[PDB]
DNA sequence: TGGGGTCAGAGTTCAAT
DNA sequence: ATTGAACTCTGACCCCA
């Protein structure tokens, strides 16, 4: 699948268990690494609006099956 | 089979010896790559970074010194086919 | 075996915002 | 600080004698 399951943008392969784009991959990574927590509870997450709501973007990452445990230690 | 051994370097599972030492597939691949390209690394800390399964990639310098300390032989790495 | 190889999916960088 | 396009590294899983 070459469509990001989260935002619908063109996809880069599987990442953390989900067909996703580099943006959603990088966003999920940073969210898990820094243990970040956001505040919005169901905004639209597509390509153009993906950055508009960090809370909803991260919730959808999880809802599409992204695995926190797949984010490794910073090297 | 993997029942018999663990990696002398990081403690992950091992199916046997590589370059002279019971090691996992990761430390095997890591040691090979380091030698093949003659890579030099640097440690940001005190040259005693903990090397286990979770932390092994966090300092390549320390991972490499431990490969040597445990007995891995650079000369066992062959030329790239 | 214990040498070899591959490449998906982890990693990172850094210009642009 | 944050994003994401475009890179490098890793290691599970193969191939052989
Ligand atoms: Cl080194
Ligand atoms: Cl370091
Ligand atoms: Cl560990
Ligand atoms: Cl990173
Ligand atoms: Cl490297
Ligand atoms: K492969
Ligand atoms: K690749
Ligand atoms: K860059
Ligand atoms: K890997
Ligand atoms: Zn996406
Ligand atoms: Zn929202
Ligand atoms: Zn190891
Ligand atoms: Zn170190």
């Amino acid at each position: 699948k070459h469509i990001c399951a989260i935002c619908g943008d063109r996809s880069s392969g599987k990442h953390y268990g989900v067909y996703s784009c580099e943006g959603c991959k990088g966003f999920f990574k940073r969210t898990v690494r820094k243990d970040l927590t956001y505040t919005c509870k169901d905004c639209l997450i597509d390509k153009r609006q993906r950055n508009r709501c960090q809370y909803c973007r991260y919730q959808k990452c999880l809802a599409m099956g992204m695995k926190r445990e797949a984010v490794q230690e910073e090297r």
